[PDB]
């Protein structure tokens, strides 16, 4: 239920854990979402800069790819701020505490 999936969509996101319940993470929001959904589950691909020693990653959830602008430290915070991109940018909750 949305016609144009081309593309890249960014927001300018980093994942601060301290944001949210002890164990809980945008991926498994994402992931419950897509499953709630009847949706194929997301797929995570990393990019790297390895002279930076920085990290990104691409999530497709329906067809549509999602992307953060900033840049992160490890490949686990990246999947994270993906995910996030993928959850707020559709105006979904994030899972965050008091949400």
């Amino acid at each position: 239920p949305a016609e144009d999936t081309s593309g890249v969509i960014k927001m300018a996101v980093k994942f601060d854990r301290r944001a949210y319940p002890a164990q809980i993470t945008p991926k498994m929001c994402l992931l419950e979402w897509c499953r709630r959904e009847k949706l194929a589950q997301p797929v995570y691909e990393t990019v790297q800069r390895p002279l930076d020693r920085l990290f990104s990653s691409i999530v497709t959830v329906a067809e549509q790819k999602y992307q953060s602008t900033l840049w992160d430290k490890s490949k686990k915070l990246a999947a994270q701020a993906a995910a996030i991109v993928c959850l707020r940018s559709q105006g979904l909750p994030e899972g965050r505490l008091g949400e």
